[PDB]
């Protein structure tokens, strides 16, 4: 039964982030049972003081994250809890490794957190697109993430006062239809001609959420940045759901060149420039930049 694996969940201890490992960069999801995900995910709510500065008791938050785990559909090959839950390792590896935990308020961190693994819900696959600009997929996971923030159980924004609620809901709602590339590559010029310009300022709050916005992307696309066969395989995943809906590599190696240029080194250079210690993002993209290129060679 379902209540089964909350029992499980819910009973487990849940080792430091070290043991974890998900303060780092690098981190990889293929040796990790559903269960460890979500225990990967509890540490990350708790060492970004949220349990604690919001009061989420133990038993909800259980819910809530096995919740967002159910509505994400696992026979998608790429677009499913694992992609959301390395989305959500990546933002707590950006705050914590990376040092933005500081530049950021706690609710900001909480509507980004929960943002980040909530962001693809109920996704179908980029080929399964049939419905009954504007973003409308995004309407629809925020919709989801919605939904289950308000369930019976599941609510860990109960100890939000309603203005906190308010703020942090839209926050949520912002940083979600962020990770609509279509929205990224229409407001990503302004933030490269803030930083190009030295004139780039965290106080000013349109500022503030045109950067929540490229961090969220920055985590969303964060595949790219993985150890090369970490790299491989995700790269592997997108592509049986881009073909297969669930000759071939002749074209992959080129389109990842293109894919790299077009959208991700920009992104993690600009970055690197808001938080020196987010470089191993732009280093990682950098590698495997290269490593296709060879292959796109013919190697
Ligand atoms: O995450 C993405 C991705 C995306 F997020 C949104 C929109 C497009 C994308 O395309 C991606 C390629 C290029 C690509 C495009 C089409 C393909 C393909 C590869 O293989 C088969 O068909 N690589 C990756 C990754 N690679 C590694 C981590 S993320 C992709
Ligand atoms: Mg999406």
């Amino acid at each position: 039964e379902e209540t089964r694996e909350l029992q499980s969940l819910a009973a487990a201890v849940v080792p430091s982030a070290q043991t974890l490992k998900i303060t780092d960069f690098s981190f990889s999801d293929f040796e990790l049972s559903d269960l460890e995900t979500a225990l990967c995910t509890i540490r990350m709510f708790t060492d970004l003081n949220l349990v604690q500065n919001f009061q989420m008791k133990h038993e909800v938050l259980c819910r809530w994250i096995l919740s967002v785990k159910k509505n994400y559909r696992k026979n998608v090959a790429y677009h499913n809890w694992r992609h959301a839950f390395n989305t959500a390792q990546c933002m707590f590896a950006a705050l914590k490794a990376g040092k933005i935990q500081n530049k950021l308020t706690d609710l900001e961190i909480l509507a980004l957190l929960i943002a980040a693994l909530s962001h693809d819900l109920d996704h179908r696959g980029v080929n399964n697109s049939y419905i009954q600009c504007h973003s409308i997929m995004e309407h629809h996971h925020f919709d989801q993430c919605l939904m289950i923030l308000n369930s019976p159980g599941n609510q860990i924004l109960s100890g939000l006062s309603i203005e906190e609620y308010k703020t942090t809901l839209k926050i949520i709602k912002q940083a979600i239809l962020a990770t609509d590339l279509a929205l990224y590559i229409k407001r990503r010029g302004e933030f490269f001609e803030l930083i190009r310009k030295n004139q780039f300022n965290l106080e000013d709050p349109h500022q503030k959420e045109l950067f929540l916005a490229m961090l969220m992307t920055a985590c969303d696309l964060s595949a790219i940045t993985k150890p090369w066969p970490i790299q491989q395989r995700i790269a592997e995943l997108v592509a049986t759901e881009f073909f297969d809906q669930g000759e071939k590599k002749n074209k992959i190696p080129s389109m990842q060149v293109g894919f790299i240029d077009a959208i991700c080194l920009q992104l993690y250079e600009a970055l690197t420039h808001v938080s020196e210690d987010c470089f191993p993002l732009l280093d990682g993209c950098r590698k495997n930049r290269q490593k296709w290129q060879a292959l796109a060679e013919q190697q």
